[PDB]
C-alpha cells in the first residue's frame, strides 16, 4: 500500500514525502529550503484541509486521545514523528519506520496532512503551555494532504 | 461526514469543493477562471498522488470496473460527474448530489483526486477511443486531493 504528499506553505519550504506500508509504515522523501543544520517538528495533523493553508490541517492527529510526545515515546499522538534533520544544504532526507502510522484501518492517515514545522518539537517537555499539544514547534512552513498513490 | 478538495494546476483554474454525506454525497463550491458559458468534466480520478501535477491522479475513480458515462448514466465510473457548467465569468458552481459517491467504506473517494477538465465530457458516446475511457475531456485544468475535514 501507498501514499504521497506534495507539502508546500506560506514560506518556501517544499517537498515530496511517500509512505509505503506492506505492518510499519515507511515515511520516506526530501523536505528543501528549510533551514541548515537544524532539527524541525514532522507531525500528521487530523484534517486534509487546506484551504486556509496549513492552518486548517487541524491539531496533531489524536485517533487514541492522549499527549503530544517524541515518535520514539510511551506517550504520543499517532501522528508524532518527532524531529527530522536538515542537512548544511537546507534539506531534510526522511527516513522513518513507524509502528503507529497506518495506511489502512481506524488510524488510517489517508486523507490527512502531513506538517514540516518552522521550530523544534520539545517532544512534550516543558511547560510552554503548547508542548503537551504540540510539541511547541512553531508554524506550520509547509504541509500536504496524504493521497493513495499507485 | 465532511471532505473537502483544493483545486490547483497548470492553468489559471482554481477552487474550493467540498463533500458533506449523513446516503448521497452532496459536492458544492465554485471553480473559477474558467472557460465562459461552457460544460466541463469533473470527475473523481483514483490516486490522490500530485507529485507530477494533475497527470499522477492516474484514471478515473472506478471500483466497480465498468466504462465511462454520463453521471446519471447506467453505465458510469463511480468517479464520474458529468459535466458542470460555467457562468459567463468563467465560475463553476457546482452543486450535485450523488449516490456512488462516498466518504466511507470501499468506495470511498478521501485521498483521491477530485479533477476539473479543459473540454466538455463526451458522456462515453462517441467513437473517440477516450470516450469509454474518460469522455474525452481534454487537459486537467485543475486537481485537488480530497482531504477530511472537520
Ligand atoms: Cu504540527
Ligand atoms: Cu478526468
Ligand atoms: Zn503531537
Ligand atoms: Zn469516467
Amino acid at each position: 500500500i501507498k501514499a504521497i504528499a506534495v507539502l508546500k506553505g506560506d514560506s518556501p519550504v517544499q517537498g515530496v514525502i511517500t509512505f509505503t506500508q506492506e505492518g510499519p509504515v515507511t515515511v520516506s522523501g526530501e523536505i528543501k529550503n528549510m533551514d541548515a543544520n537544524a532539527q524541525r517538528g514532522f507531525h500528521v495533523h487530523q484534517f486534509g484541509d487546506n484551504s486556509n493553508g496549513c492552518t486548517s490541517a487541524g491539531p496533531h492527529f489524536n485517533p487514541t486521545g492522549t499527549n503530544h510526545g517524541d515518535r520514539t515515546a510511551e506517550v504520543r499522538h499517532v501522528g508524532d514523528l518527532g524531529n527530522v534533520k536538515t542537512d548544511a544544504s537546507g534539506v531534510a532526507k526522511v527516513q522513518i519506520s513507524d509502528s503507529q502510522l497506518s495506511l489502512v484501518g481506524p488510524h488510517s492517515i489517508i486523507g490527512r496532512t502531513i506538517v514540516i514545522h518552522a521550530g523544534e518539537d520539545d517532544l512534550g517537555k516543558t511547560d510552554h503551555p503548547e508542548s503537551l499539544k504540540t510539541g511547541n514547534a512553531g508554524a506550520r512552513s509547509a504541509c500536504g494532504v496524504i493521497g493513495i498513490a499507485a
